[PDB]
């Protein structure tokens, strides 16, 4: 067994740049890496962890899955 079999963290790649609007949001550029920690909401948003280490919401429509 390995961490690839788990479902509590999914690495994802930023499609485009984004900048957080509250203390519970994150900021990244086109081609950055981040970590999804929660499912997509009814609005098309997720909650994850950043390359610097911060934790917050971001639009799930600005990322794609890594394999």
């Amino acid at each position: 067994g390995s961490r690839r079999a788990s479902v509590g963290s999914v690495r994802v790649r930023a499609l485009y740049d984004y900048e957080g609007q509250e203390q519970d949001e994150l900021s990244f550029k086109a081609g950055d890496e981040l970590t999804k920690m929660e499912n997509e909401d009814e609005q098309g948003w997720c909650k994850g962890r950043l390359d610097n280490g911060q934790v917050g919401l971001y639009p799930a429509n600005y990322v794609e899955p890594i394999q």
